[PDB]
């Protein structure tokens, strides 16, 4: 047997190696909530959240400790717990901060059940450890073309061996021609065999989206990601239709049902759920089922360690989004080989906290 | 009157003249199940199955002999038999192996019925013997461009006289540019007036299909065949809308109803039913009713002899798929003239086994 | 071989045993065109048309003789002939009188082909002679409840043995209350386990149809047939939705494609093609593929002899519509046994003209 | 008051100045049926049918005279007579030869009604005589590119003055490249100012239609007309969507409801009802209500005189189709000026027969 | 020849025999605008408008007169006039007051055109004078049941002979249950053979409409008219779906295109255009072509005289709405016989102003 004892959630703030350079402002900081579960039987559980907004950690940590109090003494069973955490907060929404806290609990609980089985997570879910093809989203923010191009060479090599086969390139400069120029410069530096995933981060309104995505539709991008506000399914459907290049969304899906509603609306060619919004491992697995049936290629967003684990059992696995923003809190991040992330043969997610860096960065 | 006595199914394995060089592996062997029907009145029936997977014959031969036992003494009437054979295995599915056994019975009993009428099959079905425009699918597997271009010269010539007006060219190499290079080499060699039908054999996921089919959309191909796994109708609907070049599927339709559902789902521009999957002659004639109503051009897959006969009475007959992989077990294969297959003036399908090649290759 | 020599069309006009009593008038005469085909090899073909409008025989007999001149010396191949005949009249329409001529030729040609094979038509089409469940449409025209009920007793009795399991009851009286009263009086006389198929013969506009079909929706009818004008598909779709009782149409389908269109539009729950409009045996078999794919129960209209043959090989065979209106000119009408029509074991349709009744009624 | 007495239909076979050179054969002859109405009040009605196939006049004349007998003594009211002609043959189809007969009657009767009112037909319908822009469909059949280019010059000039602003060009040659060459050669000769309306005459199957219409989609055609068989609404919907050039159909619409169904199916961008199929003037004015509500531009097919009249009152009037195949039997064909056809200030249609030519070409 | 000289429009305010007794207030005044046309050739035109709102006549009279000035000297051609009037006010909307002015001109102009041809309007339109089934909308306002039942006996007798076969019963009392009692009381007094058309006059919101139309759906009403505000097509679609009783709208359609949109939206089972809103005779005729293609039973609203003329040529004519509100200003209104309005054998609408009643009620 396996019984939930308590959950501890510790907020930390990390200084990015390469700060987010958007048009609106520059963001140098990256918040993380570290989550440790204890069971009566002495099996630990470890995972983390990346909630983007440092301030919101002040709402999430309390919400996590409330969930811990609620769940104390009950079976550590991810699916049961997933149902209790959501119901507890249905009155203030299944989407949003409610889901975010519930997902954090979920990943840590799955990690604990896997350790209890003495299995890597992916093995518990019915696969095995192995490689997962990945792309580098460490940077390529809205700097100058020559700066971005030089960074692109570094980001590629971060993949080891032959390098990453893809890079995420951000767009949304005041002047569209520079975005193209930046894309053209990057390919000149790293070679055209490299896949470029472009991301607008919801920066455009529909009119801007139409003109701008059309300008880049014949560039040969791997995909065009979230050009408008994430819940505009009417707009996405129009864009998907006009665009030949694959249209990518999903990082803002709050649960499998929302994915299912996006697909019924014909809103996208590709999807990439985020682990804290989709409902953790449980939400992902259900979402993989939906994506599986529609046959839509499915990628990840953030959480490279959990992502690599579930991608090993995801029917339509497409790309794993890789970045090292969370690396400092880990004793050993997963190894890279030829741009492929390697799931290590360790129980659960195989995460161990670097407590020095944690203490040096606690809030 | 005409009465079913028994049915014999004999498994053979032929050495292909040109090995199937796919991406995963090279396949040198081609399995065939020879079917001989006996009636109480002495009228024989002869047809064959081409089930691809040699191990599968050990599931199909037993299934055929069980059908033989069940049919013994009953009237040799294809439409009644098609009903009893399907009904007997409905619990283990109408589609797949069940259908395949029922389709082999069906082709052979229609052979017997046409013999009993002393009519060629096409004539019993309401047409007459004649020629059917064909294309050559003997090869053009995944070898080098210069090697495929040379092989193409030979394949066109197998058509006799002015040769085949079309060739099937397989695509799916690791590097998409080499697929294109191969098409260009082939067209240089045999001339651009030669139609090229491109087949990916379900080897791509959706994202790969979107990119690769787009790259070849302006080449001038006759059609693009099964880019993705065959039951992904949502994906096919998408590909077909985006591609200007006709999208072709159908070889994995299990029955007319499945064809009808694919057309309702807007999955394809063209269809090419396979005789062992569609329900033999009975299935084909029904799918032809469906295709005729929609106005969808209908082509064949494998079984060039049965194909030529039914194509003579198919309202939307398009292209016949010709290969000579099964020729060795026949005393006389159908003649070719300028790329048309000639249906001979013989009762039934006019097959007589070469019992030397059979014994030389029996399993 | 088998070669078309000539075709002769003789118009005859018969006094109906039970005259058509509608609201507009009383139609007492039934026209038939008797078709005889000769081949160079001495095989005959015989079939007939029931074109409803006596004077229309002056358009069809010439049309049929014109087709005989065109076909002269060509192979007697039904599928090919069906192409040729329909093609020769395409400027004056595929639907309507053109189709009626082609249909007559088609049925007779199929009869000849089957004779050539020494097989009953149904056997040639892949089935066997046997029984086909029928219902009686000889009468139950718009008379008084008392009269209709007493006639219903005789009508059930024409079935032999336990009698017809179904009767066609015509409706469309000035006072709908009397239609209902009539239906009730019939069930009172022949018993409630007798299926009543109600036919309105296109007598109503949509508002009347909405009112009257609703009034009878709960009587327990077998079906409701053509309440409005036959090409009002928008209307039929509305009626079909509002009514729970099955809605029946199709006797005015000109070809399999038109059936396809009615089904896409959602116009009906059941279909009943007429052989002179659907395209004869060739048209029926195509439409049977379409109906089979959709799963729509398929019934016949007129031509009980051809009807019984093709229903033996029609996948979704429902009811055969039986009447004795053309019996007079046949030497041996098909036998009836417990309301089933018995397809006799004779070549083709096994029709032989009763020349005494022909001369007596020739036009 | 105005009373129908009798109707006379005279079959006539003319020789075309420029013979129809198609792919399959060459038709030099053009059948006509001159129709004459007599009224008890001494007012005549004159109109003609152009039924394409000479042999079909054998069916129509008997049908026309059968309608005379039926209408004799009844009020000469076009709408009432339209109702009564259709209903009399509904059993042998609303479409096809029956509609053709009714339309001929309908045109003569509308002509009589306009004469009785002493107004040109267009004036009776609420308009006034005037010019109607036309295009020349006299030829450009399937001849040598140079032969067609030369003819195109003569054709523009038949329009008088600055000439016809549009020409019908027939496509469908064995080699599609020569179709295009012909377009380019016709333009070289008459200037790119000239609109080209391409017509395939239903000569293609769907696969041919897809390839070929795509090849000509960037040529700058005014429209592409009936590429495939006229009732294939599913195929037309696909072509319309794939093609940017407008897709024209409708010359084979039998009645206003059929146009309505085509538009619901998304079958076309432009329509061009033919007066013998659409139901004469009654049918046209109803069709114009439909096209007017959809906003679909409506053009005509054959019958330049009736055509010019109704176009004057057609809300979405587009192009008139002009040809002079019927000219010989008219004393005074309508005047041409700078491409526009001039509706004269004569009562009715203003037709008078040249009884010399009639007698010379009677049957 | 026929030329427009001037149009005079005279406001008159009558006092209804039976005052309008709605839920909100009682309305005893009925405004009419009388319209007279002068042609250069001395042919007159007479028709009237019923704008409901007395003060509106001050917007319309200046609008009609402004139209007179612009039309001065141009040909009196309804179709052409219909286009010029509508065009001149397109900047201030095609629907609404613009249309109402244009419709008044259109009816008066068609009257003149018919007079100039010495024909009744219906004869000019292809019909003949005759009877048209009518229903009585003179009263049955929101009084008590026994009062309404009493008035009903009176209203039915106004139809002469066997009486009106239909009555319009208004609903929308504060208390629904009394609406129901009123229907029964009317039926208890005039017999259940009499059709009741129920009109709510847009008086409900959707919740009330759902509840109240449902409560009366089993009463046996001829139809249910306009329960909610007239432009709520979403709501009507729902109501029409839920209600088995036919749902009637249309009196508020501004033009044939609006009817087309309503049908496309599935908004109703029946339509009843109003002549000032639909576009007079021109708009009606076009709308009749639309309605005719759909098979929608079409009825009239107000203007019994113009209505009876067009109903004689309306393919799906259903019910004529008859009331005697405008009678006082006519010398000889149309006769009734057994509930059928009689179109008299007189040129145009046969309207002549009783000028003493006009002088007596002028504004
Ligand atoms: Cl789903
Ligand atoms: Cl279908
Ligand atoms: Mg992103
Ligand atoms: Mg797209
Ligand atoms: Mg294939
Ligand atoms: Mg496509
Ligand atoms: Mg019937
Ligand atoms: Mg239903
Ligand atoms: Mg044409
Ligand atoms: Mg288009
Ligand atoms: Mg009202
Ligand atoms: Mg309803
Ligand atoms: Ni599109
Ligand atoms: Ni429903």
């Amino acid at each position: 047997t396996l019984t939930f004892r308590k959950l501890t959630a510790r907020p930390v703030l990390l200084k990015l190696q390469r700060p987010v350079t958007a048009r609106i402002a520059t963001i140098p900081d990256w918040p993380l909530i570290l989550i440790d579960i204890e069971t009566e039987e002495g099996v630990p559980g470890r995972a983390y959240l990346e909630p983007y907004v440092p301030k919101a950690m002040k709402y999430l940590v309390p919400a996590l400790h409330d969930m811990s109090d609620m769940l104390a003494g009950q079976p550590l069973a991810p699916a049961e717990i997933y149902d209790k955490t959501r119901k507890s907060l249905h009155f203030v929404g299944y989407a949003g901060l409610s889901m975010i806290a519930a997902s954090g609990v979920d990943m840590a609980v799955w990690d604990a059940l896997a350790r209890a089985a003495n299995m890597p997570l992916c093995t518990l879910l019915g696969g095995t450890p192995g490689s997962v093809k990945a792309y580098n989203s460490n940077g390529l923010w809205l700097k100058s073309p020559a700066e971005v191009a030089a960074e692109a060479v570094e980001l590629k090599a971060e993949g080891q061996g032959t390098g990453f086969k893809g890079l995420k390139l951000r767009m949304g400069r005041d002047d569209p021609a520079v975005d193209i120029e930046t894309a053209e410069a990057v390919w000149d530096a790293v070679g055209r065999d490299t896949a470029l995933m472009v991301d607008f981060n919801q920066g455009l309104d529909m009119a801007e989206a139409m003109h701008r995505t059309r300008q880049i539709d014949d560039l040969g991008l791997e995909w065009i990601e979230e050009p408008v506000v994430y819940d505009n399914f009417d707009g996405y459907a129009q864009l998907r239709h006009d665009l030949k290049t694959p249209l990518m969304i999903g990082e803002n899906f709050y649960g499998p049902r929302e994915m299912h509603q996006a697909l019924q609306a014909g809103a996208c060619d590709l999807v990439m759920p985020d682990f804290m919004r989709i409902g953790g491992v449980s939400g992902w697995m259900r979402a993989a089922g939906v994506a599986g049936a529609w046959g839509i290629p499915m990628s990840t967003h953030l959480y490279p360690e959990v992502g690599a684990h579930v991608m090993r059992v995801t029917e339509t696995a497409h790309w794993l989004e890789w970045q090292s923003w969370a690396d400092p809190i880990l004793q050993e991040p997963y190894a890279l080989s030829d741009g492929d992330l390697i799931v290590p043969d360790k129980p659960g997610l195989g995460l161990d906290w670097d407590e020095d860096v944690v203490a040096a960065n606690l809030v």
